Parts: C-alpha cells; structure tokens; sequence
C-alpha cells in the first residue's frame, strides 16, 4: 500500500494564529483564559487548551466579570463584540484577518442600508459572525446556500444589492451558487470571483490531485470542521471512499484491506501530529513510506498581536 500526502494540508494562517493567541495568553495571564466557542473546530486541539485551562463557551454571560476573553478565529457579530464591550472583560481578538475582511464589507453596506446576500451554510458561526455584521433595517442581509435558495428570494432593491461569502465553502459549489445570483440579480456586485481562502482553495485543489491517484481518502479534521468535511465530499464526489476521521484510533481496516493506493489529507484546523500518527497506524497496516505529492507552495503568515509577544 502506497500512502498518499496531499500537499498542502494541515494548519493555516489563520488557525495557527488564533492558537498561538490563547496558548500565548496562558503562559503570561495564566489559567483560566476564557474563549468564545471553539477557539478552531478540532477536538485535539480543544480538548488540549481546556487541559491546559481555556474555558471554552458559547455565550458572554458566563464569563466572569474581570477574565480574559478570546474570540475564536471564525469571527462574532458585532451585537457580540459589544456585549463583551460592555462587560468589565479584557478581550483578545482571534478572528482570521481574511474573515475581518469579509466582515468590514458587509460593515459597509450595513451603513448604506444596502441590500447584501451571503452564502454559507446556516448555524456556522462564521455565517452568524459574518451575517451579524450588518443591522441597519432599512436594508437588509440574506443567507443563500444554494441556487434554489437563489431562485426563491426576492429583495426590496436589486439596482444596489451587493454578495460576501464564507471563506471555506467547496469552490465548485459557490461558483454555481454565484452564477445564479448573477442571473436572477444581474446588476449585483462582488469580489472578483469570492471570499473563499487560499487555504481553503488550495486544500481543495490538492485533495482533487490527491483522489485523482488514491482509492481511498482519510481526511483529518473533526465532524464540525467546515472546511474539513469539503475535502472529504470532494473526494467523495469523484467516486473515492473518503472518510472524516479525528485520529488514526477512527480508521477502521476494512476501509483500506485490499486497497493499493491511500491518500491522507487534513483540514484548516488539524495539527501535523494527527496524521503522522494517522500514517503511522496505516503502516501498520501494510503501507511504506508516505510519499507527498507536490503541491502549491504557501507562504502566508499572520503574527500575534504584539500585546501577546
Ligand atoms: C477559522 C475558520 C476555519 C478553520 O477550520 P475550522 O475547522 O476551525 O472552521 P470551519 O472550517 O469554518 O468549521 C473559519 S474562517
Ligand atoms: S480558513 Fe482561511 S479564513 Fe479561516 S482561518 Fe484559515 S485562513 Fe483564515
């Protein structure tokens, strides 16, 4: 069995950032650090940082008065934003800088009381972030997630109706969902193509490259990882046996008994040492050395806040 690296994979800007910013916050406030939600969606790095002692929590009003209180990297709406404003909170802010970017547009046509449409999947909390920038009445602010949610909205102003999108949507996906937008609205404007991430973009492309070759996909990542279940639908997609798993304790070897050929990726939110112990258990299961494929080299950084070093 030949074991498959797909290329890139694993951490991104964004996440490795936002880690560093409560696992920096620990070391000079000490324990407890309070989090608003999952500071990313993995269980390992989570279950790691409440070890460690982040409280992780949905909501502001269980945070005492006086903590320390981080953002997750997905980003709060401003009605958020400002309740812990309000509170006697010191608060760190771990939203990916490319969901700000989103965020400070919607902000824009929130002020102009003009129409916007995202695309994302309702209950994520990027959407709700995202969607919770905008509150002036006069306009208004809808969710599509596909082009039937497309073909059934209608809008108070189509001659000024702009559309943002979750950055870690399938990208074959949203292009349909915009060209719908584009049919129905034709006047709508938007970025030149849409707010999914390089990251997102880029693990996509490998994990095509990657079931291209490979019989079977592993993709890591967590069950509320978006961005790591894309992966594995697109895997799926192309007719491959893909499947989500959180360590190498998930795979189960009748998904790869007589397979010549698997390929492993990981998700946005997913350290490198669950799938070096994903191929190590996969070795021991008759596969060589993991050979990684070649891929798009990133080189995209983003620093802590000088505040925490
Ligand atoms: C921070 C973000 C993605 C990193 O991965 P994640 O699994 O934590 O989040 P989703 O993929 O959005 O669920 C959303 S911008
Ligand atoms: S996925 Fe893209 S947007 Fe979300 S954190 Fe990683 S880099 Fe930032």
């Amino acid at each position: 069995m030949q074991i498959l690296l797909a290329n890139p994979r694993g951490f991104c800007a964004g996440v490795d950032r936002a880690i560093s910013i409560v696992e920096n916050a620990l070391a000079i406030y000490g324990a407890p650090i309070y989090v608003r939600h999952e500071v990313v969606h993995n269980r390992y790095v989570v279950d790691s940082l409440r070890e460690r002692g982040a409280i992780f929590i949905e909501q502001i009003s269980e945070v005492p008065d006086g903590a320390i209180l981080i953002f997750s990297a997905h980003g709060v709406s401003q009605a958020v934003r400002n309740e812990a404003k309000s509170r006697d909170l010191t608060v760190f802010d771990a939203t990916c800088p490319l969901v700000t970017k989103v965020h400070m547009e919607v902000a824009r046509a929130s002020r102009r009381g003009e129409e916007s449409i995202l695309i994302g999947h309702a209950g994520h909390p990027e959407v709700e972030g995202t969607m919770g920038q905008y509150s002036n009445p006069e306009g208004g602010m809808y969710l599509v997630e596909s082009p039937d949610d497309v073909w059934k909205l209608t809008v108070k102003n189509e001659e000024k109706l702009s559309f943002m999108t979750q950055t870690t949507l399938s990208v074959d996906d949203t292009s349909d969902v915009i060209d719908a937008l584009r049919k129905r609205f034709p006047k709508i404007v938007g970025p030149r193509k849409d707010d999914i991430c390089y990251a997102t973009t880029n693990r996509q492309e490998a994990v095509r490259a990657l079931a291209e070759q490979a019989e079977v996909v592993l993709v890591v990542g967590s069950k509320n990882s978006s961005n790591s279940n894309r992966l594995a639908e697109l895997a799926q997609r192309m007719g491959k046996r893909a499947f989500l798993i959180d360590d190498a304790k998930d795979i189960q070897e009748e998904w790869v008994k007589e397979v010549k050929c698997v390929g492993v990726t990981a998700g946005a939110s997913a350290p490198d040492i669950l799938v070096q112990n994903v191929v190590a258990r996969l070795q021991q299961l008759g596969g060589g050395e993991a050979i990684p494929l070649e891929g798009r080299e990133e080189n995209i950084v983003f620093e802590v806040p000088k505040e925490l070093r």
